[PDB]
């Protein structure tokens, strides 16, 4: 997260955190999700392409920081690693760039409801917020491009809602950008998601209600004008989410 401010996971309770385990049992973290229930986070399927095996993963719910304990998170391993078929990537430009992570812990359950995890709503299908519309983004990214260092304390920021229209442009991205895909950004470039960022949530409040509009999903570069983050289009998936976690 370029810019933005630093925040506690009370303030996106849903937020996952997503680490593997490497061969000589050093522990390096992946990718944000976000939690849809239970039993079930949803993130980015580029996060886990080369590493497709659920036995490296751990995952935490309820955790603010990094390489901390948060007071209160809960650990989990992936029961299942579930990855879109459809997924294809270039140069950037992923698409299907989304993944189920069906989680238990040691002792055999799934996530209980606190005060810091709680579960995301899905939108509704094929709605999403009109252009200009402002939403959040989460996540333990880069805060400057150049940085080598993920920062140790959760981060958010607000983007703007883009139109396919002008994603589409060649001068934005081209035919890189689909129907299933949504871009976001600060009108001054300032603000946004970065390497890290990705699998976790774009939340848009659409009727009263926070949704789980997107997932971080691909950029060129980060906070560079005319080249917007961009997320999976939740709306256009929730029948493979649907099937997938039955």
């Amino acid at each position: 997260i370029i810019g933005g401010e630093f925040t506690t996971i009370e303030n996106q309770p849903w937020f996952a955190a997503i680490y593997r385990r490497h061969r000589g049992g050093s522990v390096t973290y992946v990718c944000g999700g976000s939690l849809i229930s239970p039993c079930w986070v949803i993130s980015a399927t580029h996060c886990f392409i080369d590493y497709p095996k659920k036995e490296d993963y751990i995952v935490y719910l309820g955790r603010s920081r990094l390489n901390s304990n948060t007071q209160g998170e809960m650990k989990f391993e992936v029961e299942n690693l579930i990855l879109h078929k459809d997924y294809s990537a270039d140069t950037l430009a992923h698409h299907n760039d989304i993944a189920l992570l069906k989680i238990r812990s040691k002792e055999g359950r799934c996530a209980q409801p606190s005060r810091t995890i709680q579960t995301i709503a899905l939108p509704s299908m094929y709605n999403d917020p009109q252009f200009g519309t402002s939403c959040e983004i989460t996540g333990f990214g880069k805060e400057q491009s150049t940085d080598y260092l993920y920062p140790e304390q959760l981060k958010m920021t607000v983007v703007k809602l883009i139109s396919h229209r002008e994603c589409q442009q060649p001068h934005y991205y081209g035919s890189e950008v689909t129907t299933k895909m949504l871009c976001a950004a600060d009108p001054q470039w300032k603000t946004d998601s970065c390497q890290g960022d990705s699998g976790g949530p774009l939340v848009c409040s659409l009727q009263g209600r926070m949704t789980l509009t997107g997932i971080v999903s691909w950029g060129r570069g980060c906070a560079l004008k005319d080249k917007p983050g961009v997320y999976t289009r939740v709306s256009h998936f929730l029948p493979w989410i649907r099937s997938h976690t039955k």
